[PDB]
């Protein structure tokens, strides 16, 4: 139950606590930022503040103040005028607390506190300069498929899913791209219930006895449509479990002539049927890559109800670190808040939460230690729209606050994939 | 700048598909170079009448959140009484719709209008699933509200008896509308939850004649 492992490697959780249990508070104000002091005894006497603005993860202007707060005082630090943004896009300010002196507990350059603002947004309304080429569908029997030069989309007539991805003569799916509504559970998801002793009350078993991990889609629409500059796939899934239509998935895929493609997803939930863990797309890539780069919320792993901590940025990490080795195995690596994800010669844009890693979700609900876990062929990529929280105000009853659970009945998210 | 801010196309396309006609709109809502709001819209008329309108809106997060996210018309059409399957009867607002039963209610035009002494926003119905008003009906999940009075003259009239009913019936159906507040009357008193804050914001609609 710990917040470090039994060998003082910290769990993904520390750094939640860490930021929470900060000794400076912070409020914004125009150009104002005021420091508010929760120490009852000493001054600042060994804090500075460092502020840095950065839009859409590119720096634009950062400095330094010197913190001199009395406890429980404040005090207010000007940023000076701010040189406008060259383009479209959210600034973002951050501020950091750094302790410039070694303590007796400390090294120094110890960051003890952070904050994070949005600042100016400016919307994009400038149209990018309409691609020359136009995609060619291919229509057959059991497939509908796009071509764009060495590039090529196919998507099952049978299944209703984009089954393949050729950019040269190279595929890009070990799996299809599907719908995932569940989640390998967490301890908190699975509480104190036992194969010889069930406790109907827990989130896996809800789960399970609804079906959600069993359910089989059947396809109700697949469609093809050319437009003047782009091919239009529409299509429509229905979730099933002992004839109870749990989830309906209707989708769009628009590619067109500079090879991306915009993927709508609009999902209905029954009302009836437990909140489902996640709202999301997988698949198994092909590629094995060495870095995985976003830009979004982290760099650790965060959830809904546990994402505090984690910063909007540009954040670039090893594909190891975006694997949560908890003994237990269960879903873990998410991070949320992701506008742009870079894998390979993959890019993916909208508004998302992600994990990406060598093992399924399969794999990981299946699998009792992570010592016994074997790197799959390719990776494993999910994708949600929404996730429920983790939960964890205890690890025995239902945890998950009612406002991180997914109870809306219809979710709409969007997402643009594309070669990088 | 929200009440001045003046729409300007940035696309508007027509595609022939194989059963419907698409429609592909998007524009930008400016206030002396900063842009407000961006609205992109589908249309699809199919072969059996219905008009299916998908709508993505995004929000500039450094301006005020709106007061509500939707469409508004004049209809030619004035009829005796409106239908719908949502919450009802009365009046009801997302924070203060509680009291609210979702079912199908029939009015007379005239109790789709709220006579505040003061004439404001009114008369609005969430949750709903339905709309019916003469030959039209309107599908999705969506807060609607329907009168004789624009949006403009509540707002430019200080007193009930000074309204006149205009020519036909303005609709307006949001996707979304801000809280009302009122934990007091002199200060901002809607609550973070019912702010219209979370940047994009994604409703659909079908419009046919019943
Ligand atoms: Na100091
Ligand atoms: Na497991
Ligand atoms: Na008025």
């Amino acid at each position: 139950n710990g917040l470090v492992f039994a060998d003082r490697t910290p769990h993904p959780a520390l750094t939640e606590a860490k930021h929470q249990q900060q000794f400076f508070q912070f409020r914004l104000s125009g150009q104002t930022i005021e420091v508010t002091s929760e120490y009852l005894f000493r001054h600042s006497d060994n804090e500075l503040l460092h502020w840095m603005v950065a839009l859409d993860g590119k720096p634009l202007a950062s400095g330094e103040v010197p913190l001199d707060v009395a406890p429980q005082g404040k005090q207010l630090i000007e940023l000076p005028e701010l040189p406008q943004p060259e383009s479209a896009g959210q600034l973002w300010l951050t501020v950091r607390v750094v302790q410039p002196n070694a303590t007796a507990w400390s090294e120094a350059g110890h960051i003890s506190a952070w904050q994070q603002w949005r600042l100016a947004e400016n919307l994009s309304v400038t149209l990018p300069a309409a691609s020359h080429a136009i995609p060619h569908l291919t229509t057959s029997e059991m497939d509908f498929c796009i071509e764009l030069g060495n590039k090529r989309w196919q998507f099952n007539r049978q299944s209703g899913f984009l089954s393949q991805m050729w950019i040269g003569d190279k595929k890009q799916l070990l799996t299809p791209l599907r719908d995932q509504f569940t989640r390998a559970p967490l301890d908190n998801d699975i509480g104190v219930s036992e194969a010889t002793r069930i406790d109907p009350n827990a989130w896996v078993e809800r789960w399970k006895a609804a079906g959600h991990y069993q359910a089989e889609a059947a396809l109700l629409q697949c469609t093809a449509d050319t437009l003047a500059d782009a091919v239009l796939i529409t299509t429509a899934h229905a979730w099933q479990h002992q004839g109870k239509t749990l989830f309906i998935s209707r989708k769009t895929y628009r590619i067109d002539g500079s090879g991306q493609m915009a993927i709508t997803v609009d999902v209905e939930v029954a009302s009836d049927t437990p909140h489902p863990a996640r709202i999301g797309l997988n698949c198994q890539l092909a590629q094995v890559a060495e870095r995985v780069n976003w830009l979004g919320l982290g760099p650790q792993e965060n959830y809904p109800d546990r994402l505090t901590a984690a910063c909007f940025d540009r954040w670039d990490l090893p594909l190891s670190d975006m694997y949560t080795p908890y003994v237990f195995p269960s879903e873990n690596g998410l991070r949320c808040g992701t506008r742009e994800l870079n894998y390979g010669p993959h890019q993916w844009r909208g508004d998302f939460q992600f994990n990406i890693s060598r093992y399924s979700q399969q794999q990981l609900m299946e699998t009792s230690h992570r010592h016994l876990l074997h790197a799959e062929e390719g990776t494993w990529l999910n994708i949600d729209g929404f996730h429920m929280g983790i939960g964890g105000d205890d690890s025995w009853s239902p945890s998950v606050s009612a406002e991180f659970q997914l109870s809306a009945g219809r979710y709409h998210y969007q997402l643009v994939w594309c070669q990088k």
